[PDB]
Order: C-alpha cells, then sequence, then structure tokens
C-alpha cells in the first residue's frame, strides 16, 4: 500500500544545499518504490481536470517516462468527471521540478500528471483525493507539491528569516487539524478560509488545495508524518505532510 | 537616446551571487535611468501580440508600477498590428525577474509587458524592433530577455562545465553577425535555422527571438556592446548584448 506525500516546495537550488533537499531525498530512499506516480502541482490551475500520460513556461526538464496506462486508468476512475487527455507533458515548475530531481534524481518512475479544477471548491478537491485513494493499493504513489502559506507579497527574500507570526498561526492550524475526522464540509481544512488567517496565507486557493488531493486519500486509521516543515522568508511554508 | 538590452537570463539565485548579476546590477547603475521600460520575456510567447499595463505561474513578485501611457503609445505605435491589452500584469519568469531584481532593485521604474507573437516569423520580430526604436528617443528602455542557445535536454545541471562544442559555434555565429546591415530577409541573426546548428541550439524559437527585437532597434551607427557573455552548464548561453 503506497504512501501519498503533499510536499512545500521552493530549496531554491540545488545539489548541496539544506534540509528540506535531504528530506525529499531522503523518502525516495526511504518510501517503497512506486510502480507509477500521479503527480499533483500548484502550478497546473486549470478550468475543469486535466491528464497527461507524457508522451511529449518553466526554465526546467524531467524526462520521466510516461504510464498510458496510469492515464487511462485515472480517467476512468474520475468518471463522471470529465477529463481531458493531453498527448505531451506540462513543464514542471521549479519547486516540483526540485522535489522530483531530488527524490528520483535518474527520472526512471512512469508518471502521469493530474491537475487542479480552478472551478471547484475546497471540498471537491478532497473528495478528489478520496477517489485518488483506491489507486494507493494498485502500487500507485501520489505526490502533491505546493504551500499551505503562500503570498509572495510578503515573502522577505533577504532579510530578515523569521517567521511573520501570522504565517506561523495560519500553519499551526494546518497542522493541528490534519488528522480531523467527520463530514468533508465541516473539516477545519476545507475550509481553510475561515481561519483569521485564511486569505492572508493564501490568496488564491492553488498552492495550498494539493494537501487536499493528499488528506483526501487518508483512511482514517494510517499515521500522518510531517517528514519536513519550515517557514522560509517570513511566510514561505515548508510543511511536508505523509499518508501512510 | 535610450539604449537597447538583450540579457541571457538563469545565475540561479540570488542575492550576492556572480558575474552575470554584477554585470546587471552593474548596468542598472551605469545605464541612463529610464522614464518607463518595455519588458520583452521568451516565456511571454502567445498567438498574437500582448500588452499590459500592469494595472494588478510564476513563484516570483516584482511590483514594478505601471505605465498605461506608455502601454497606449505602444498599442497606437504597433497599428494595425492587432493588440490584446491585459489589465493585469503578467507573471515574470525567474529569468527574468532575476535580471530585473538585480538591475532595478526598488521595482520603482515605470513597466509595459510585451509579449512574443508565435505565429510569427523571425523577420517580423526584427520588424518589430524596428519600429520599437523610435520609442528609444522618448525615454524608453526596451530590455529584452532570452538566450540564444537554449535546449534543456542538453543542459548539464551537475557536471562537467564545459561548453559543447556545437553551443559555442551557434554562439560564435550569432556574434559574430550582431552588425550585420542588408535586407532583413537576408539576415543571418533572421535566418539563424541555416546554422548547423539552429534547430539544436533553439528547438523553438522563444528564447532567441527577444534578440532581435534588440537588434531591430539598431540604427547601422551607434555602438553595439557585450555586457556580459558566458556559456553555463554546456548549453545555456548567457550572451547579453547593448545596442547604443
Ligand atoms: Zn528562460
Ligand atoms: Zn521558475
Ligand atoms: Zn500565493
Ligand atoms: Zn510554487
Ligand atoms: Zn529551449
Amino acid at each position: 500500500r503506497m504512501p501519498a506525500l503533499f510536499l512545500g516546495h521552493g530549496p531554491m537550488n540545488v545539489l548541496e544545499d539544506n534540509l528540506y533537499t535531504r528530506s525529499w531525498q531522503k523518502l525516495g530512499m526511504t518510501l517503497p518504490r512506486p510502480q507509477a506516480i500521479v503527480v499533483v502541482s500548484a502550478h497546473w490551475f486549470t478550468r475543469g481536470t486535466g491528464v497527461t500520460a507524457m508522451e511529449t513556461l518553466y526554465d526546467t526538464h524531467y524526462p520521466a517516462p510516461g504510464s498510458p496506462a496510469l492515464a487511462q486508468r485515472l480517467v476512468e476512475l474520475l468518471a463522471p468527471i470529465p477529463v481531458t487527455l493531453d498527448k505531451e507533458a506540462w513543464g514542471f515548475d521549479h519547486g516540483s521540478w526540485g522535489v522530483l530531481i531530488k527524490m528520483y534524481p535518474d527520472a526512471d518512475i512512469p508518471m502521469v500528471q493530474l491537475s487542479i479544477d480552478s472551478s471547484k471548491p475546497a471540498a471537491w478537491h478532497f473528495e478528489m483525493g478520496r477517489k485518488l485513494a483506491a489507486l494507493r493499493d494498485e502500487g500507485i504513489m501520489l505526490v502533491a507539491s505546493g504551500n499551505v502559506v503562500h503570498n509572495l507579497r510578503t515573502v522577505k527574500w533577504h532579510g530578515d528569516s523569521s517567521p511573520y507570526p501570522w504565517a506561523t498561526s495560519f500553519n499551526e492550524y494546518v497542522k493541528a487539524n490534519l488528522t480531523w475526522q467527520g463530514p468533508v464540509e465541516q473539516h477545519p481544512l476545507v475550509n481553510y478560509l475561515d481561519h483569521e488567517g485564511g486569505t492572508l496565507s493564501n490568496p488564491t486557493p492553488e498552492h495550498y488545495l494539493p494537501l487536499l488531493y493528499v488528506l483526501g486519500a487518508w483512511d482514517g486509521q494510517e499515521p500522518i508524518t510531517i517528514p519536513v516543515e519550515g517557514i522560509e522568508m517570513g511566510s514561505l511554508s515548508m510543511l511536508s505532510v505523509q499518508i501512510g
């Protein structure tokens, strides 16, 4: 049974870097090797849900082989959710590419990209991870990447380095509610904009929503882990989450 | 009379970095301060020409004030070229943001973004810089950013560090033809795919085309300078060009 992973993304490198990259490389050594991976990124935020099997914007290159079989299986599992199927791969954002180059350096794990539907509310994205859960017993690792705090208008690129108190506030409300159980509509992490708090940490939903894909996939029983965490440049949250 | 600048973009930082960043900061200290700037990036590659006056994807933030006056003046100058006018700013690619944060750290120069028309041939993009030339006598600096060699399938992110010979070959054909004069249709840098050479260095045109915007703006008389140059990771060319 494969784990699902939400990674806070960014180290702005690298090669021989930091705590985060060593946590990614990390889980790539330590976690059960997947038959294939469904990648969810903050940066594939589209009207409607798209899927690529990667049979062919960003100053990056991650030549993982595609899995047309997993793509079709994704489309079927999601039906009647209408899915658009791209032939070509989508470019990987620097952050996602940064997680993947550290995690599985050799780009030898077959892969599908899944996009996040803009037009849908948080509860729906949580329901998505509920549907993706079945794939975890079929040798498939879910890797979602984004940032539970993500306001680049508040980011302090040089000085000083302490976490803004509102950043730590929202982040702790995230961590304290990972294991919440009950109706989806009443989930604190689904109703995240109910926090002070919420809109300032996430003025648009895309960097936060990927966590819900991972949380949607939790059975209520298996452990939930935090392989690495951190708030960089005052408001970039680096909170990573392991399900199972 | 304002200079036009093509910058090869990437240092993957920074703050206290390298030769390239110090060349950018650099020209920002040394060049005549502009009333406003038209930014052209490799990464705004669209069907049709777009313009933003910046009255409102990338893990970046460059809060330069817009210039609606320059935007309208751009639309008028280009007519009958059909232009789409966005209210909102487009996100800056890391490379462009990297050039601008070093060049004009304070983000206090008014600014317009101009996009590159996908559907048009190299000669047309050269003609674009011919039209943009007039704005140089109106206090306006053209800043184009991309990379005259740009194949991320050949990039050696770690080892070793020597420039591929084909990379140096195409690059030198670029440099040897900056000052070429004659009919546009017969310009070596317009007919760049005529080199061995060309398609391998530039499998799609977007990172190269921005130079033509700058070269289009040369009168035949003023100096053409190379403020910095370099080939990193075997095939990322860092060749920068100053017109006037
Ligand atoms: Zn680029
Ligand atoms: Zn980037
Ligand atoms: Zn954000
Ligand atoms: Zn991001
Ligand atoms: Zn390229």
